[PDB]
């Protein structure tokens, strides 16, 4: 059932319907609230060591094992950071260098 | 180590730049492309699903034993979504009615 057309379909759906709702938050000043609401303590601390690692990452001074002893990371979470940026579109990546650096 | 002021502190500076980067990513629209890089397959799966949850936990029509069987989910999953939703600030549960419904 999980692997079937309608299953995929509803799925694409049901995250641009959260894109959207935070998108809206956001507009009416209620994203922090929403997306304490949202997520678990655990995934935010998550999403906040990720945006280091894509800044470590992009900014190249730290190699990957020094900065999973900076973060408390492991090997694995770093290197699927460093996957995950590599397959992100270049428009993107070219923002966050101006942005994060 | 993990249980201190000062990482609680460190924690929430962390959190409050990813936040602050996704705000700036919808202004740019760059969200896409950022929460595809920043959240992993699965987390974007739950987050879809969570936003069914608090949709008809506000609607007041399923149960939440429904509720768990319509979304493929844990009862313990759908009693998370039922306490963050009782502890939500009033602003935030009243715009929920008031978009989602
Ligand atoms: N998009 C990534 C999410 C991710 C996991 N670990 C990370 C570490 C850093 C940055 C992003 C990530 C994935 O699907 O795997
Ligand atoms: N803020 C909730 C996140 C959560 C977990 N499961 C959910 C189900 C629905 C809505 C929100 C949630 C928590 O910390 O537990």
């Amino acid at each position: 059932s999980p692997y079937s057309a309608a299953m995929a379909e509803q799925r694409h759906q049901e995250w641009l319907r959260f894109v959207d709702l935070l998108k809206n938050a956001y507009q009416n000043d209620l994203h922090l609230p929403l997306l304490n609401l949202m997520l678990t303590p655990d995934e935010r601390e998550a999403l906040g060591t990720r945006v280091r690692i894509v800044e470590e990452l992009l900014r190249g001074e730290m190699s990957q094992r020094e900065l999973k002893n900076e973060l408390g990371a492991g090997i694995a979470t770093i290197t699927r950071g460093s996957n995950s940026l590599k397959a992100a579109p270049v428009e993107l990546r070219q923002w966050l260098e101006e942005v994060l650096l």
